[PDB]
């Protein structure tokens, strides 16, 4: 596999379930960690997280379903297809009908900034 998808920017949005859960990926998570769409529909993003920051994900997550509509900047490292552990800022955002208050999935706005493993 290990498919470019087209060459992406650095950046990724992905819609996905509360519990970390991907429900939908654009190809741009190939440019930013070498991941598929496919390879994270199914999986939560902490066992993508680096061990050391994987509940700081989950304190930050929980935040953003407790702030509601603001975005909540959580970093910490993302395992890329290279099953390396680069910095990644993600941007909390959940997604609420302002009909009945309640969310539908989660956004992750995936950007990175350093690297620790690339050369």
């Amino acid at each position: 596999g290990a498919m470019d998808n087209v060459c992406q920017p650095t950046e990724f949005i992905s819609r996905h379930n509360i519990e970390g859960i991907f429900t939908f990926v654009d190809h741009r998570c190939v440019a930013t960690v070498g991941y598929q769409p496919q390879e994270l529909l199914g999986k939560n993003i902490v066992e993508f997280c680096h061990p050391e920051d994987q509940q700081l994900l989950r304190d930050s997550f929980q935040q953003v379903v407790k702030l509601k509509g603001q975005v909540l900047s959580v970093m910490f490292r993302f395992r890329s297809k290279n099953q390396e552990w680069l910095w990644m800022r993600t941007s909390s955002f959940t997604f609420q009908n302002p009909y009945s208050d309640e969310i539908e999935y989660i956004i992750c706005t995936n950007t990175n900034v350093k690297n620790s493993s690339q050369e």
